[PDB]
């Protein structure tokens, strides 16, 4: 049901990653891929649906491939009106796609998970949650901050990358060469009693595969952003 907590000796430490811890931060700094009801219009593999998303910033992509656990995930989303929202990447993306009239099989970006129905998935009044996120550093509370969603069941994923975005940004949760942090997990506590956790940091070695860590998010998890509650715990010393 509930997953434990890490186990001392299980946690990624930032110190056995000789990779550039850059590559980590790419997924996390101020980028994502985020449409709006849109509906697939091919697949590639059985478990993976094809969008057409654009993006109006830089123009990187026209199509975008999602990743989902399995082929009844597919399935249930294939003709379904979606929001999507997830972290993408370019590295080993690969997908022949239904091309329209100006493109010829565009893969563009590829990405898992992100998937969550519009309809009904909204607050009246326009209102936009407020999700808090607690950080402890070396076991202590050092600051609390809210990110925010207009939707009610959010992916995991969206919420993680907000928080890691902001992170970034005020903590230097990652940097080019390394990060000021040993260790790190994001976990989520739902309102039914259920955990689970996030690691933040690379595994060990000197390379960094963007598309086996980003697959975590697969399972196409949802939380009610009512009433979750997430913790960010770190420890220092890279
Ligand atoms: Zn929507």
């Amino acid at each position: 049901e509930s997953q434990p907590d890490p186990t001392p000796d299980e946690l990624h430490k930032s110190s056995e990653f000789t990779g550039t811890m850059g590559n980590m931060k790419y997924l996390y700094d101020d980028h994502y891929v985020s449409a709006t009801k849109v509906m697939s219009v091919d697949k590639f593999l059985a478990h993976d649906l094809i969008y057409n998303i654009s993006d109006k910033k830089l123009k990187n992509y026209d199509k975008v491939k999602t990743e989902l656990l399995n082929e009844d995930l597919a399935k249930k989303y294939k003709d379904e009106v979606v929001d999507v929202y997830g972290s993408n990447y370019y590295v080993n993306c690969y997908f022949s796609s239904k091309d329209n009239v100006g493109k010829v099989t565009g893969g563009k970006t590829c990405m898992y998970g992100g998937i969550t129905k519009h309809e009904g998935n909204h607050f009246d009044n326009g209102n936009l949650q407020n999700v808090l996120i607690r950080v402890y550093e070396n076991k202590r509370n050092t600051i609390s901050f809210e990110v925010q969603t207009d939707k009610k069941s959010v992916t995991a994923q969206e919420l993680d990358i907000k928080a890691r975005n902001f992170l970034i940004n005020k903590k230097n949760l990652y940097e080019f060469n390394s990060s000021p942090y040993e260790t790190g997990y994001i976990k989520f506590i739902e309102n039914n009693g259920n955990t689970f956790w996030y690691d933040m940091m690379p595994a060990p070695g000197d390379k960094f595969d963007q598309s086996k860590y980003l697959m975590m998010y697969n399972d196409n998890k949802t939380v009610d952003s009512k009433s979750v509650k997430i913790e960010v715990h770190l420890t220092t010393k890279n």
